[PDB]
Order: C-alpha cells, then structure tokens, then sequence
DNA sequence: GAGTATTGCATAAGACAACAGTGCACGAAAGAAGAAGACACT
DNA sequence: AATGTTGTCTTATGCAATACTC
DNA sequence: CTTCTTTC
DNA sequence: AATGTTGTCTTATGCAAT
DNA sequence: CTTCTTTC
DNA sequence: AGTGTCTT
C-alpha cells in the first residue's frame, strides 16, 4: 500500500483522507505522502510578527499620515501614538512634507515629551536628509518598517481607525457632513483627541493618559514558559508584559526582553 | 445619572464601559445610551442567513468563466458544479460567447445529465437572447445574480480554488510552469475532473460520482427547532440536510422547504 | 404526447422506446413515428478509430464502448497519433472510470511503447489481434455506425449538410452521447448510464453503532443526519429516530 | 413650488393634500388654494368611517348627466370602506347595463361580498338575478333615498358630475361633451379622484383599497421608561427591530430588549 | 378541492396556479385538469415602462380595432376597443389606462401613423411620457383572444357578438386575466403592481459602496431571506443588494 | 408563605471589522440609443 | 536594516430580587 | 453605423 | 426578480500492543 | 539642471 | 428658402 499510494499521488495528487481510505493506510502515513510531496505543500503557514511595543512610555513611538478629506483644505492627517501609553497625538498638514514631520513631531514632543525612538514607514517625507538630521538634533532614533507592509505599523494604522471613526461622529454630531468648517476645525480635533486620552479605551482598564504618567512597569515578573522554535515549552522566563496580542518576556539568566506571541506563553508552574 | 452620562456622550461620544464607570451607570443602560446615538449606529444587523443550495441531483447547477492564462490561447474556463453531488465539470474556450455556454452546458449535459435550473451571474452571456432561447428548447429554469456582489455562485467561485490549483498541481508536476503544451492540455483537465470527481472531496464520506449517481434522498427527516427573527427556537421542523456551513430544513405542518445557516439549527428533543 | 414526441425526435432523433415513456405513448405509435422519419461495468473496454469527413479540419473520431454497460465515448482529433489514443483514453477514464482492459487493432498508435507505457502507469490490460476480427471488434464497429449515423443525422437535423464548422462540433458530440448515453436504446428498457451506474436512490443512510448506557456498542443503526455536537440515528426495525452525541457513534463495520 | 401646485390644481383640481405632497406646500397654503377655487366649493363631499375593510358593501346608483350625450346615463358604484368611484356612460338604464357597470367594476376592485342598491327596475329584474347569481354577490335593496341604506352614492353621483363638468370645462367644453372625448375625460376623472389624496387622510384612498398587505403589534419601552402603545413592528433582525408608528407609518429602529407584545 | 376546481375551470377555464391557490390543491392535478380542457426580461419597476400595441378580432365588428398595453414589470394588461385606426383613439386609450393604473414614465409603441401625429407627439409630453418606438409585446394580444374565444364559447356566443354585449365580455376577460394567473408565476399581477406601492416608507438602512463605505439615505421596500430592495430617499433608484451588505441607519 | 418565571447585571465568548496616499483603469460581449447623407414634405 | 492591531458588536451562562400562581 | 452601457 | 463556501492545514484527544 | 526609480 | 426622420 505504500508504494501503490505514492505512484497514485504522483499521477493524481489525491489528498491524504482518499488514499488512507482507498488503499488502507493510516492517517499520518497518508499526510506523510503529502508532505514528502515537492508540489502539493503549497500551503504552510509559517506566521509569526510582533509590533512591537515597549516596556515603558516615551520609549516607542509610531507616526504615519493618513488622509480624511474633513479637514480641507488642511487634509493631511499626521497621527503619533506610544506603544505603551497608547495614547494619540494628531495635527492637520496640507502637504506631506518633512517640515509636517518635524513640526507635527514638535507638537506631540511638546504634549507628552521627548521619546527615545520614533518607528515610522519608508515614505519620502521619513527617509529625507532634513528628518534624519532633525531626529538627530532631537536624539531621537528611527526606525523604518517593511517597504508596503504597514502590519509592523500596526497600532499606529489602528489608531487611525479611531481618528477618522471618531472625526466623523464628532464631525456628524455637530451638523458637517461634507467638509468641516474651517472655524470649527480646531474645536473638533481638540475634543477628538481630548475623547481618547482622558476617557477608556473600550475594556481597557485604565485611561492612556494614566497609564502615559502613571505607568505600570514590573521590576521582576512572574515565571512563564515560551514554546520555543522546535515546538518545546522552555521554562526559565519571566513576564513582564502581557496584553491582548503579544506578551513581553524576559529570560532570568541574561535580562534580555524579547516579545512574543500571547499563545507561546504559559504559566510556569 | 441618565441624563449626564447622556450629556457626555452627546458631546464627546464617549463609549459605554467609560461612561458607566464614570457615571456610575449599570452595562445595560450605558449600552442604551450607545445604541440609541444615530451618529454611533454600530450598526451592525446584518442578517447573516445566506443559503446558496439546493436539494437532488440534476436540480441546481452553478455556472461561472474564470482565467487561468495555462491554457491559453484558450484559456478561459467555463465551470458547472451540481449543487448537491458536488460535481464538477470545465471545458476550455478562448473566448467567452454565448454559442461558449451553450457548448459547455452541452457537454456537462452530455455527462451528467438535463439539469432543472442554473443559476449563474448576470453577465454578456448569459442574459444574451441567444442563451436563454437555448435554455428554452431544453427547458432549465435561469437565475441571475446580484449586479457586482457575487457572494451567491459561490460555491462554484470557491470550487475554481478547487479547479486551477488542481490544474497547476498537475501541471508542475509534468514540468510545464508557464504554459502547458495544447498537446497535453486536454489530458491535463481530463486528469484534474477524474482526480476531483471520481476521489473522496478531504472528509466526504462518499465521492461526488456516489453523491451523483447515488444520492441519499430523505424521505422524512429527524425532528430539529429553527431559531426564528425574534431569537425564540421553535419546534415543528424537520431537517433534511446537515452540512459543515447550512442546513435544509422542511417545516412539518406544510412540507414547505427552507435553507437555514448551521448554527441556526438544534436537535428537537 | 404526439405533438411533444414528435418534436423529441426531430431535435434529438431519440429512439422509439424513450419516446414512448418519456410521452407515455403506446409502442406501436412510437415506432410508427421513427418509421416516418427519414433520417431513422468497467471490465472490458473496445477503441477504435473511424473518420468521418463532415467533421472537418478535425475529422478523425476515436470511440470507445464498455462491453458490458454500452456506454459511448468519442473524442476528435486531427491525426492519429499515439498520443492521441493515451488523450483519449484519458478522456474516458475520466468519464466513467478506469477499466480493467481494452481490446484494439494491431495498429502502431495502439502498440507503441508511449502507449504501452501509458496503459502500464494506470494498469489497464491490453490484447491486439486480427484488425476486425469476430471475438472482437465487432461491437465497436457496430459503435461507430450508430455515432455516425447519429452525427450526420443530428447535423441535417440542424441544418449542416456535409461540413460542420469548428464552432458547434463539440456540441454536435455532446446532443449526441446525451442521446446516445441517457435514453432507451431500441427496444432496450434501460438506459446506458442505468446499466452502467445503477442509480439506486439511498432511502436511508449507512449503518453505524451508538454506544448505549452500560457502555456498549450496539448494532443496527443507520444515520441520517449529523449536525453539531448531535447525530441523529435511526433504527432499522421500528423507524424510531433519536438524537445522541457524535462520540457516542461509530461506523458499524 | 406655489405657481406649479396652483397650475396644477387649476388643471385637474387636485385636493389639497396631494398638492402639498406633491409639490412639498404646507396645508395651511393648500387649503387656501381650494379654498380660492369656485367649483372646489360646491363642492361636493364623498367622505364624512366604519371597521370594515375594502370589499365588504358597496353602493350603486344611476344618474343624469346631459352633457355626456348621447350615452347621458352615468352608472356610478363607489365603495364603503375605500371610497373608490367607478363610472361607465349608457344610453339607457337597461339590466344588461348594470351587468356591464358591475363587470367594470369587478375588473378593476375585484369582487365585493356585496351590493347594496334601490329599488330601481333593472336592480329587481331576471337578467340581473341570474347574472348576481353567477358572480356570487349579495344584495339588498332599499327605500330610494332613506338616510342609511343609500348614503354615500348620493353624494357621489354630484361628485363625478360635478368633476367631469369642471375637468371639460377648462378644456372649452361648455354646453355639450363631444362624444370623442368622453371616456378620456371620465377617465381624466377618475385618475383625478382615485390616484390622488383627497379630503384629509393618512393614506391615499387607492392605498386605502390594497393594504391587506402589517405588525402584531408591539410596545416599546420609552426614555422615561413607559411603555407606548401605537407602533408594530415590520423586521426583527439581529439584535435591533424597526417599528411602525401607526398614526404617521414612521418608522425607527430600536434595541430588542426594548420591545414586548402589545396586549 | 377537485370539484371546485374543476367547476371553475368549466365556466372561466381558469389557469392551474390559480385553482391551486383558490381550492389548496397540488400542481399536478389542477395541470391534468388543464391538459383535459379543450380550448386551452423581468423588469425593475411598475408605471415605468409600457408597451401598447393594436391588434384586430372582425368579432368585434363594427369596431373590430383593439388596443393592449402592458405594463412589462408588474406583468398587467389593459385593453380596449375601437371602430378606426386614428390619433384621438390612441390619446383616448392611454388617457384611459393611465386612469386604469397611474401616469407611466414612458411607453414604448411600434412603428405607426397614428403614434407619431402632432397631437399625440405633443400628448404624451402634456402628461410627460417618454416616446421611444421601440418580440414579447404580441403575446398579450393572443392572451386576449384565446380568453375571449373561451368566455365566449362559455356563455354560448359563436357567432359574432352583438354591439350591446361586448363589454361585459371585455372585462370578464380583462379581470379573466390579471386577478388569476399569468400562467406560470407565483403572485397574482395585482400585487406585482398594487402592493409594492402601498408601503408608506420602509425602515433606514445604509448599503456597503463598491469603495467599502456605508451610505445613509436608503429606504427598504423588500426583504427576503436573502435579499432586500432598497430605494434612495433623494432619487427613488431601487437596488438590490446581499443582506450581508445592509445595516440599520441610526 | 413557598416554588418559580422573570428582571437586573456582569462577564466571557466568538466574532467583525478597517487601518493601510486615490481607486479607477482597461477589455470583451451583447444589446440599446445618438448622428451624417438621402428623398419625401411644403 | 527592523514583526498585526484593539475597539467594539451581538448572544450565551450564573447569581440576587420583583411578581406571579398555588 | 458608431458610440454608449451594463456585466463578467 | 434570487442568499460566503470548503479542502486542506497545523496542533490536541480516545481505543489497543511490547 | 532636467528626467527617472522608490514608497506612501 | 426651411427641416426631418429613415437607413446604417
Ligand atoms: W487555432
Ligand atoms: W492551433
Ligand atoms: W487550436
Ligand atoms: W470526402
Ligand atoms: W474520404
Ligand atoms: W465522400
Ligand atoms: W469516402
Ligand atoms: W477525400
Ligand atoms: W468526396
Ligand atoms: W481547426
Ligand atoms: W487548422
Ligand atoms: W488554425
Ligand atoms: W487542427
Ligand atoms: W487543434
Ligand atoms: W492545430
Ligand atoms: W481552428
Ligand atoms: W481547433
Ligand atoms: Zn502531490
Ligand atoms: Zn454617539
Ligand atoms: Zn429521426
Ligand atoms: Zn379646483
Ligand atoms: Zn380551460
């Protein structure tokens, strides 16, 4: 059956569950077939990424334009948020330039200070000469991201969901619909951000501005298990930060921090 | 606290969890407060109940072009799938006409036999004079789709990932990658139906030449409640048909026949 | 009945037995009408090839009939080659499954190693002999006067008196096994497809075992439906029906 | 939208509450234009309202009209409950005539439970008993002009007259209707007093007659948290339900948890 | 449920749809009851688009002229009767079926004298109706014959029909027609064309745009399992869309 | 009074999203409406 | 050089407190 | 006889 | 008029031999 | 001192 | 000296 199996795959490339059945063989025999197989692994996952976010605020920053034609003529969006504190900093631009840049970064440094690093896209604007000397005057490092994946951009993209879901409700609430008064375009962007900092986050236990000057930092975490590349779960870690999607771990041997998917951390012990 | 928390969230939109810890105010009556804000419509009712099958062979077919440049210069693909046999049938054209359908239903006809009805989208061909005064000579009901959200052929969509992988699994397999020969191209469909067709479909307990030609028809079905519009589960159906997605479902006062999502159904008693 | 009859067999020159239960009309009406018209499993499989000049550029038929169900396969071509019958071949393994053996002619495009090759990857059986033999190739001859007398007869049917264009020719051949392959042939009171697949309609479904409260497995079961989380079971004797948990089932041999 | 409504009363001599839809006017300005309008203050009026449906009695009479000559006889039967007029010109008032009037008017309302006429000759005669008894309709006859089995008709015969005589007479008919244009301007008529809203309702008297198309119906929990009578409910999706407001068919959504049968 | 039917159909040969529907009985009787009898491309909207076209019956002599006009969507028909063949015959028959089912938008005709004259160019454009004079428009005049030979032939007129008779007869077939059946459909005219009208307003919704976004000012006049018709508050399109593409408006 | 249906309420339990500068660009196919020359109108 | 995000959306259980039905 | 339009 | 679908895909659980 | 390649 | 539908 086995060798019968492997000439019938080879010709018709039938999946594993009609040649275990077909010719009697077992399940993982039958996979077995498939995986050996060059062409018929089309499809494995191979998966993995995290943000990441950092251990405290004013450490990871995240900036990217977006564009909601509300604020016209000013349209341009710049939004910057910190990994931690998860809190939003935005201001209005007409032209994608790195004088924004620098002058939207001003403005976010001037709310909630001085961060250590700012991770941003491969846009023109970030990669220009005048931005990397500006950051370099500030003492602030940079950090590039995938040339057309955003997902590293993750959570400052999510952010924009709430700037552009929330300008629009404000924006309805007050009667625009089109475009938003010049005058009135100020008023709306200041209790837009003003929503979002003082007030939860949605089942989020503190306010971002809290946890932005009231930061929750552990000084020696709890012992966790990694599952580690070959599938093993590894004791000899301990968490120090665990959200919703990822997990910060820290090995007791060396210090080092590393993040992790939430499902390959478990409780040791 | 009603009216406060109504003042705060007319004004800054605030989310429920905020404005019921902030207020002091129970889940449900912040949830309200959410719910009835026109501006923060969630909304987010839309009625997931979307039965695209039908009951015995020879009764439904689904028909739909799609490209698959490996067979050109006649690489357009005409497929016809038997709603309830799971059959699939594709012939090769170089361009989609009417006299195209007519050839391709002419031939999945010859196979499987005059269906009942066809239900494909509504394209150049299909509400063509032309086609339909075909159809009448043969007497199979036609219905068309949605002008732009064909979510309804889906099940022949979904069976073209079925189609052209199996078309490219065998066609690297013979050492043709970016065009197969027109030498081998009809071996090559005629190898890729036979391996669908006549092989189990991964968990099918039976082959769609089984499901085809030896259906399973029930006479009267297992008592099983719907759960109706206002959530209630009432009792006095009978199921007919229980797969991974939708269920068939016959009431049992009228005989009457309805198709119903899966997770809609439960065992009566 | 008579009207409707008459109009079958003009479009598709269906035999006397199918008109006459298709219509319910009585055996010797039916005959009549085909009279007054002018025109008018899988163990051992016969091919062979015949030309037929009104299907132009690609004249070239290739036929093959099961000797048991009677079943009718064609494929054109525009040459013999020994491809073309490892193409065929294919074709009708893909039609109605693969056979045990086939029985040709002594020709080369039949007896070449590509072709030997070929029946030797699928293991189909193969026997050449004398090109027209009685054992023998007589059934398969008798095939292809009955395709193409269906092809020409078809055709001036529709209005193509010797040339076919390439457009409708692959139409041409489907009518053709449509009529060929699911209505009564003669005086035959089954179908082809019926000899060759046995449509028997299952009333119920296969037999499985539920697993009872001392534990037990116990036989006489069949299912019929298997939702989530539940299966519904149905005993054979009484036509009791009840529900129990998809653990508690398993195949019954 | 002042001068459109006010053409276009002039022409078919629309009632004020289709004008004020129809070209969006307040009714107190809809109300002034008819009132400004001498043969809109004749006037007369049809509607002056039980608890049956459409189809349930009806109402048939003959009347005078010499201005339709030859066919002077206007055969007029209008509806109880929907208030719908249907008309046909004759010669004379024959049986066989009231046979076609009815058939007209089956045609078009469909077939009521029954009729009630007078006491008139061709209502009592043989032709039209084997023809009521082919359709199936009941009937009554009556005293010829009492204050309860003959009401409304009354009053609708001066409503066709009086509206044919007003549509032909902006046209430059005054002392005699040529023939040609007779059943166009009874037609003209009908469209006119049929299609449109008339007198003050919540649904045209055409909609009044095909709504047996509705809710249960339901309450709903109100802000003070009362529950208010007068809504149904027409889909009850997931999580939300829209409902009706009976009085004026609009129509909101609402949280499932805030509705529960009414009675 | 056989007696009914079968009564029925001996005085009106009434279609099987209808009988079913009337006496509760399946299609295959009320269809063998039809077969036993002797004598016997879908559109959007209603008062959109009409097709009238004359046709001739010499029983009807001495105004042997007819005239239907059908209304394609809703699948009504509407007929009348005249001696010549001039304009003020046509202007008569559309003033009367607009009485008969509401102003249309534009009617397609065919290729006359009488569709084209200066009076009727300039009539439809006084009611504002489209002229286009524009395969399927002739099936309603058979329609109307064969119901006329069958009514006919039910009360016992053969010959040619007397002047004071013919009428009656026309609308026995007129509401012959459009009350019963169109033969194979599942709903009666009536409500084809009637009762989509009658709904006041349907609830808000918002429809999913091809570029994702949801759009306010839509109304839903249907809604089926698995679809809805939705008209536009500020132009009165009616789309249909996947339920999956709908939520509610506020 | 005592058993019980039901209301109040709180998580949790699967999920659904859309965030990525704008999406419209082109093409075939089948069917319907607008435009230039010709021979009647007057 | 440099990784996918949470903010909500409905319904499904487990336990106090009215409002009922004997 | 061109474009123009609705779908795939 | 006319309804998001399944075949793989990985890593976790119940019946029988060294 | 204009015209391409990158990315958003 | 003015235009107008029909053919395509
Ligand atoms: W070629
Ligand atoms: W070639
Ligand atoms: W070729
Ligand atoms: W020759
Ligand atoms: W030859
Ligand atoms: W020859
Ligand atoms: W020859
Ligand atoms: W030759
Ligand atoms: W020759
Ligand atoms: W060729
Ligand atoms: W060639
Ligand atoms: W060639
Ligand atoms: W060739
Ligand atoms: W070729
Ligand atoms: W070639
Ligand atoms: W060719
Ligand atoms: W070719
Ligand atoms: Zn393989
Ligand atoms: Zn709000
Ligand atoms: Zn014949
Ligand atoms: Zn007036
Ligand atoms: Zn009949």
């Amino acid at each position: 059956p086995l060798r019968e199996a492997k000439d019938l795959h080879t010709a018709l490339h039938i999946g594993p569950r009609a040649l275990s059945k077909a010719s009697n063989i077992s399940m993982q025999q039958a996979r077995e077939v498939v995986q050996t197989c060059p062409h018929c692994n089309s499809a494995p996952a191979l998966e993995a990424g995290v943000n990441p976010r950092g251990l405290g605020p004013l450490q990871i920053w995240q900036t990217d334009f977006t564009l909601e034609p509300r604020m016209a003529p000013r349209s341009w969006l710049a939004v910057t948020v910190d990994t931690a504190s998860s809190a939003i900093v935005v201001t209005q631009h007409g032209r994608v330039t790195s004088v924004a840049v620098q002058h939207h970064w001003a403005t976010a440094i001037a709310v909630m200070g001085r961060p250590k690093a700012i991770k941003t896209d491969n846009g023109s604007c970030f990669t220009s000469k005048s931005t990397r000397e500006w950051m370099a005057r500030w003492g602030i490092a940079h950090t590039t991201g995938i040339p057309g994946n955003s997902q590293g951009q993750a959570m400052v993209e999510r952010a924009n969901r709430m700037m552009k879901d929330k300008i629009r409700v404000l924006a309805e609430g007050d009667g625009f619909m089109k475009r938003i008064p010049t005058s009135k375009q100020g008023e709306m962007m200041a209790k837009a951000m003003y929503a979002l900092n003082h007030f939860e986050r949605g089942e989020n236990t503190k306010t971002p501005i809290q946890k932005h000057w009231r930061p929750t930092v552990l000084t020696e975490g709890p012992p966790v298990k990694i599952r580690i590349e070959t599938g093993e779960w590894e004791k000899g870690w301990n968490v120090l930060v665990w959200g919703r999607g990822y997990a910060a771990v820290k090995n007791r041997d060396t210090d080092k921090v590393i993040w992790v998917p939430s499902r390959k951390v478990k409780p040791d012990i």
